[PDB]
């Protein structure tokens, strides 16, 4: 995946550049609070006022998982 260009032009749009929260809560500390498995369902399944599936297919995936390290 390009997991850091996707949440970059995806994820950023309302958690922040910063990944420290804007129009949404802060995800990045995700990786330490979630697990990938519990992350990548919430980028696919969204969560109250996110939308899911914002991002699809191996982008979901390597973003959750790049997020499991980014804590
Ligand atoms: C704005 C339309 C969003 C985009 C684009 C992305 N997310 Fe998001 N996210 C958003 C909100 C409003 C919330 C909270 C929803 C609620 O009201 O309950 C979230 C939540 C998450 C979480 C879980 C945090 C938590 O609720 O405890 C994660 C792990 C998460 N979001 C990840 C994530 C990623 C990686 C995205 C890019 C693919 C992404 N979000 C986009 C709003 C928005």
């Amino acid at each position: 995946v390009d997991a850091e260009a996707v949440v970059q032009q995806k994820c950023i749009s309302c958690h922040g550049g910063d990944l420290t929260g804007a129009s949404a809560p802060a995800i990045d500390k995700a990786g330490a609070n979630y697990s990938e498995e519990e992350i990548l369902d919430i980028i696919l399944n969204g969560q109250g006022g996110m939308p899911g599936g914002i991002a699809k297919g191996a982008e979901a995936e390597a973003v959750a998982a790049w997020l499991a390290e980014k804590k």
